[PDB]
């Protein structure tokens, strides 16, 4: 696979070898960050001035002088070329080199690289990840690693603005982060900045701003305090306030003064975003003055999100219709997929689908709000990468297999195992679901359908749920020994637990199906109810945050359907054996 999938790609059936031998031509004028990509792929392997031709360079560049027709005419596009001859690796500006370099690092296959001319560019202008919900911010460590990822999947958009710091939201919004963290942020910009990532970073003073000239020019000072540490893109959000901080005109006039005083001042800033109190249609008031008034007011520059026709939902071409016609410019989405921050018991590792894939030229951006989980999120971002760059051949389900085995590919059909069935959120607030367990619910639906009214199951039900438990536990041991991915087992390590014993569970309630007598029954019946407390357990000791504690797993189709055979069965004993076995499924000390 490519990912994500180029916009043109000719395929020819031939291969050949990296050389080898080769001489490197633009290396001195062409992106260092390509360049540094491209010698690393290259390491120990001689340049001379005979050999194989590689020619790397922008548009305009002496050494691409002969590929300028076949660059595509797009900010972020490229001419890739392989074949006997020579390889192009040709950017219409640094970033589109850059991602040559991308694509090309995925062709080598173990000294080979295949036949092919790919000509590429992105359908939607910004491209990336909001770090923008309520929970614990992700590490230092964890962000470092998210900003390569972001390289690597051409996505070009990193907006810091975790909810939850106290520097980003009030009332610290108004002080200057402490040298550690100053430090740090530094750190994350000069990253950024190798990977071709804009660090946007944002601001939350809504609640508590003033509309006077003293937290105006904190607001500035504080900007410049993040230019200094490096920081060349900006956004304001209003969202998840109340009081004067919503005054649209007022929000609007600072915006402005903003981008006057600041963003067209400085010699070098790029984007200037803000977020509206206003951020979804149902938030919005459609006989107020909130959105029109932004949309006139706001300097034609600035970018305006928008989360959808909900707080949570996927975006349609009717939605962003809408919003367009009152901010009078395409909106700048916020897709709030996979945030767990209102789910928080719930992992959303399932794949990226419901936005419409033929409106990239309806959107100015589109960013991703993930979980507090960072490595978790990856299945996510790497799908919201490849769907941003290429909507129009976005394909869910294989950049979810694509996304898992790229991020743990010692364990992909394993990882496989687990996000299948940790995919939805469970009733929420928000009304917003996802599918989960997909393959095994008709199964599951005709066994217990089987149950409630009379009988009886097909054999090969009983034995796909017998077969779905045993994968569970193969997955679940094989994670939480895997190494390749330490981040990421550390952070889905409680809800693996209860996966396991979620399909023990089932592997022992399914033996209550087949009781073969009272006392087998019994010592099964014995077991799942040991087994209970141990997911009790689990869920009052992991993951105890004030809003929705716990480890919730598999909750879509599997546990309603061992919960409900386990409740029947005891029924059919209860009658069968004059006995009263408590049938309750759930765990409870009091
Ligand atoms: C604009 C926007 O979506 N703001 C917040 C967001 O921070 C929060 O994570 C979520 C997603 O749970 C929704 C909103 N309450």
């Amino acid at each position: 696979s490519l990912q994500p999938p180029p916009q043109q790609l000719i395929v020819q059936n031939k291969t050949i070898d990296l050389p080898a031998v080769y001489q490197l031509n633009g290396g001195e004028e062409a992106n260092p960050h390509a360049v540094k990509v491209l010698k690393e792929l290259l390491s120990g392997k001689q340049s001379s001035k005979k050999g194989m031709l590689i020619s790397i360079g922008e548009k305009g560049d002496k050494s691409v002088r002969k590929y300028s027709r076949q660059i595509p005419d797009h900010k972020e596009g490229y001419y890739l070329s392989v074949n006997e001859k020579e390889i192009v690796l040709a950017g219409n500006d640094e970033r589109g080199t850059y991602y040559a370099l991308q694509t090309f690092a995925q062709l080598l296959k173990d000294g080979k690289l295949p036949e092919v001319e790919i000509k590429d560019y992105p359908s939607v202008r910004y491209r990336g990840v909001v770090e923008g919900f309520y929970g614990t911010p992700w590490s230092h460590q964890a962000r470092l690693s998210q900003l390569k990822f972001y390289g690597k999947n051409k996505m070009n958009t990193y907006i810091y603005g975790p909810k939850d710091d106290p520097y980003h939201s009030a009332p610290n919004w108004r002080l200057p982060y402490p040298d550690k963290e100053a430090a740090q942020l530094q750190e994350l910009v000069a990253v950024a900045n190798e990977n071709e990532v804009d660090f946007v970073w944002a601001i939350h003073p809504g609640q508590d701003i003033k509309w006077n000239k003293e937290d105006r020019d904190l607001l500035l000072a504080k900007f410049e305090k993040m230019y200094q540490l490096g920081v060349r893109s900006f956004a304001v959000f209003f969202d998840d306030i109340s009081g004067e901080g919503t005054n649209p005109q007022k929000q609007a006039e600072l915006l402005n003064y903003i981008d006057e005083k600041f963003a067209q001042v400085k010699p070098d800033i790029n984007q200037l975003v803000m977020c509206p109190t206003e951020y979804n249609k149902s938030w919005s008031n459609p006989n107020g003055n909130y959105l029109t008034t932004l949309g006139d007011k706001l300097n034609p520059s600035i970018q305006i999100m928008w989360t959808g026709d909900r707080v949570i939902s996927d975006i349609t071409r009717d939605g962003i219709s809408w919003i367009n016609e009152r901010i009078k410019r395409p909106a700048y989405i916020w897709w709030n997929f996979p945030v767990s921050d209102y789910v928080r018991d719930h992992l959303l590792l399932g794949p990226v689908y419901g936005n419409d894939t033929t409106i990239a030229k309806e959107m100015s951006g589109f960013v991703t709000n993930p979980m507090e989980h960072a490595e978790s999120s990856k299945i996510a971002i790497y799908s919201v990468a490849s769907y941003a760059w290429n909507p129009a051949k976005y394909d869910t389900w294989q950049t979810w297999k694509d996304a898992i085995r790229t991020i743990l590919p010692s364990a992909a059909e394993e990882l496989e195992c687990f996000a299948m069935h940790n995919s939805d959120l469970g009733p929420n607030g928000h009304g917003y679901r996802r599918e989960e367990s997909m393959d095994i619910q008709p199964a599951a639906e005709r066994f217990l359908k089987a149950f409630k009214e009379g009988k009886n199951y097909d054999k090969a039900d009983f034995e796909t749920l017998q077969y779905t438990f045993e994968r569970m536990k193969e997955s679940a041991d094989i994670l939480l020994m895997n190494t390749e991915n330490k981040p990421l087992i550390v952070e889905i390590t409680p809800w693996v637990h209860q996966f396991k014993l979620t399909a023990e569970m089932g592997e022992e309630v399914l033996k209550m199906v087949e009781g073969r007598n009272e006392s087998y029954f019994l010592r099964k019946y014995n077991h799942v109810k040991a087994l209970q407390q141990q997911m009790f357990y689990i869920d009052q000791t992991s993951n105890q945050n004030p809003y929705q504690p716990g480890v919730k797993t598999a909750t879509r189709v599997i546990k309603p359907l061992i919960d409900r055979t386990f409740a029947t069965v005891v029924k059919f004993f209860n009658q069968k054996f004059n006995a009263h076995l408590d049938a309750t499924t759930d765990y409870m000390p009091h």
